[PDB]
């Protein structure tokens, strides 16, 4: 699988993260990210995808060692952590054919796992519109604890 790169953008309080909502298969909420182009550096892919999806240019704020990286079904997804971005920043996708909406969400209210269906004696997980964000939420909480406290 081709690696993806993007960003976890936080506000000035460190309470809120910026999520984007796509369409169709990408219909839920997730961190802005996308597939690396051939020969493109990870930091440049992150800035490009974030700029295409939010209108906000992270290039001056990326810190090379501040990211969370997960391998999900043998695809690497790395999100650079970008704190301190004012909540009144005007975000506007380049591509409204790809992005429905862009919103701030409270970190402490986002789920860090989906719910089972054990109330129904059924296997698996209930749908959750934060499916794509979820895997990063516990690592992000643990990373903000270590880095800030
Ligand atoms: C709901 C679930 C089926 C799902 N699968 C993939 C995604 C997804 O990535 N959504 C967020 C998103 C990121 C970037 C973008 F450009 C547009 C949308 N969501």
């Amino acid at each position: 699988g081709v690696p993806t790169y993007g960003a976890i953008i936080l506000d000035e309080t460190l309470e809120n993260v910026l999520l984007v909502q796509g369409y169709l298969a990408k219909s839920g909420w997730g961190f802005p990210k996308g597939k690396v182009n051939k020969e493109e550096a990870p930091h440049d892919c992150a800035a490009r995808e974030v700029f295409e999806e939010t209108g906000f240019d992270i290039k001056d704020y990326i810190c090379k060692d501040d990211y969370i990286e997960l391998r999900i079904n043998d695809q690497l997804a790395r999100l650079y952590i970008i704190p301190g971005i004012p909540k009144d920043t005007k975000f506007n996708p380049k591509t409204r054919r790809e992005i429905r909406n862009i919103e701030w969400f409270s970190i402490e209210k986002l789920p860090c796992h989906r719910n089972d269906m054990t109330p129904k004696s059924k296997l698996g997980l209930a749908p959750n519109k934060f499916f794509m964000a979820i895997p990063f939420i516990r690592p992000l909480r643990d990373w903000l604890s270590r880095r800030f406290g």
